[PDB]
């Protein structure tokens, strides 16, 4: 059933959250988990992404799922745009990019005559028992969250 193998580090990886506290991927045992990476805080398009998974909570709370947004961006421009937003879920501050090369979303593009590495807008499902069931790789904004969560109520059931 997994689409993706994590190296198995990555569930005991400390993940600094908007807020100040720590989770774990493993302490996410028991219910489904929507990790949703997106490169930049407080962007047009990473913004809509955020307010449309906000704006769906209720749904995934149905479903006892979880949702964690991730970038690389620091605990303070994750609490300055968690308070701008609203959002009721927390933030990552991946800040060493271990979380993002776990899932494999840092990604090369041959441009400016460089090879340039960056975030590559991905969300992942992981089940209660931490595997990863579903995978959307670079990710258009519009419709997602709507998708992920038709998923999620797919896999859930
Ligand atoms: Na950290
Ligand atoms: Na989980």
């Amino acid at each position: 059933d997994a689409v993706l193998e994590l190296p198995a580090a990555t569930f005991d990886l400390p993940l600094s959250l908007s807020g100040g506290t720590q989770t774990t991927l493993r302490a996410h045992a028991g219910h489904w988990l929507v990790i949703y990476f997106y490169p930049k805080d407080s962007t047009p398009g990473c913004t809509t992404e955020g307010l449309d998974f906000n704006a769906l909570l209720p749904e995934f709370d149905k479903a006892g799922a979880k949702i964690l947004g991730v970038s690389r961006d620091s605990v303070k421009s994750h609490d300055n745009f968690c308070a701008k937003q609203g959002f009721a879920f927390p933030l990552v501050s991946d800040g060493d990019e271990a979380l993002c090369r776990a899932f494999d979303v840092i990604k090369e593009k041959n441009m400016y005559g460089k090879q340039v590495l960056g975030i590559e807008r991905s969300t992942f499902l992981l089940s209660p028992e931490g595997q990863v069931v579903q995978a959307w790789r670079k990710v258009k904004v519009a419709g997602h969250a709507d998708a992920v969560l038709a998923a999620l109520k797919a896999h859930a059931k």
